[PDB]
């Protein structure tokens, strides 16, 4: 039961849960694919940090909507997590490719829930949407741009040489 | 006069007046609220400090709508500040419990107005009551169910004992 | 492929990624547990402290296991993560049993890992489970026997009371 | 003579001082690596570095050594230590790959006298070569490992590009 539920229908809240299995899927492919940088055979460091730091962001994200959830006293339900799409991601150009395709189908659903706030008229959502959620995603799928242009660029002849430079000098830590 | 006007509309500046109106009106109840708990046949201490916390916010509510209607060029007008609806405010149930539904009244009131808002194509209303409103109110009424929660929980056979625990132990003051 | 594996089992790289998603399937039941516990018709701050605290335990036990299997030349492979058992955790003594029969399974499988371990003749495996692994499950197991026989003795003919005061004086914060 | 010796069979005692030669011929390996490194046609720097703290670390692996023989009261006895198997050592390629053979006969060394303290029950010496041995062994075969894959990476067409972009940037100093 909750003493507290106001204007918050039951699809927006059915919505909410979906998102969060989404953002912890994603926390999850980025799980995996930072492991898959500090393979012996991979080994590239810069790119294990970033995507670990998106699996940390990813985490948070969902537990923001989560704490939402309860703060509109909505009910969570979880799903199981679907295991990421690959067991091997490939080269630094592949990874990051799968990550934009990733974001655009966060930042889709994000797109999707606004406007069904918009649709049930609930502001709060809204604005909770707007913060944390929508300029974080646009911000980060146009760091992901960037980086991707960086990577196509090093890869003309010389791909091995083009991908150490970019985890040394584009993806550095700490 | 006004120089300054611009999509500004007169059902908007009339919805601004009658929601300082019901904050301070609000602000006033939690007054009343905060100084039965000082009774010396009352005596809750902690009590006292939550209901005076929340006629603080209220009041500060009630200012910068006022603020608002100012920057918008729109015109304050007060009426009456009608008296809170009881002179007694029985336990520390009976005053959370009036409290929830005194803050669902402007909650409503709120989506009320934000509802106008973009009826009246009004996006700076809109940005307004996001910040410091809507969001706020929604904190509030998860913590104040959140209350009941525990004060309900504490009740069971001995009243007297949950309500003087609740008090010392979730009302801490300082 | 590897060019750095040496005394490391198909068998027990099989293991590693079976407890890796054990630990993430606790981790995902304690975010679960704590989100309960933040309903507003639940409301016991401490506990989702407890849990949540459990969960960020959990996932670094995981990316522990990851590591590891990296520094040996195994091979991560993830799978879905069942969602936990429960949607609804009951009261909080419910929730700490449920918590015990959780560890006591991973405690298991840390012991089954160990034997095979010893029957590999792999002493690395042996010496990294010790440390961060079976210590620290023995000392949460114990943490949780010591919750559950004081809610236990808190619950005599006052639920409520008793759950209210545990979370107060034993599951502090911060 | 010894008035302390326990549990310490002469089978250990004897592997413990061969692999205190192993140590001792792996830190004079290392030394003539380095230096190599430092000859004015071969000119890299960050080489000599690596090298050069791992003829430390081999040397101070030797030491604690020879100072649990004493402690358990055998004695220390010193053979002959056999120079390094190459005068020259070829590209930084070549002399990782000696290095990464050099680590993994010492951790073969590690694991046969481990099985022969389980042979022994001899648990204390287990213990000894768990911590700043089979642990720091697997750590260092790993970080070779990397250190390999992004040496292969860099050669592709250009190999001094790629031999002076290594010590340049991952081989790193001070």
């Amino acid at each position: 039961s909750s003493q507290i539920r106001q204007n918050y229908s039951t699809e927006v809240e059915a919505a909410v849960n979906r998102l969060v299995n989404l953002y912890l899927r994603a926390s999850y492919t980025y799980l995996s694919l930072g492991f898959y940088f500090d393979r012996d055979d991979v080994a590239l460091c810069g790119v294990c940090h970033f995507f670990h730091e998106l699996a940390e962001e990813k985490r948070e994200g969902a537990e923001r909507l989560l704490k939402m959830q309860n703060q509109r006293g909505g009910r969570a339900l979880f799903q199981d997590l679907q295991k990421p799409s690959q067991d091997e991601w490939g080269t630094t150009l592949d990874a990051m490719k799968a990550a934009i395709v990733l974001e655009k189908s966060l930042n889709q659903a994000l797109l999707d829930l606004h406007a069904l706030g918009s649709a049930q008229a609930d502001p709060h959502l809204c604005d909770f949407l707007e913060s944390h959620f929508l300029d974080e995603e646009v911000k980060l799928i146009k760091k992901m741009g960037d980086h991707l242009t960086n990577i196509q660029r090093l890869v003309g002849s010389q791909a091995g040489l083009g991908e150490y430079l970019f985890e040394r000098l584009t993806l550095k830590h700490d």
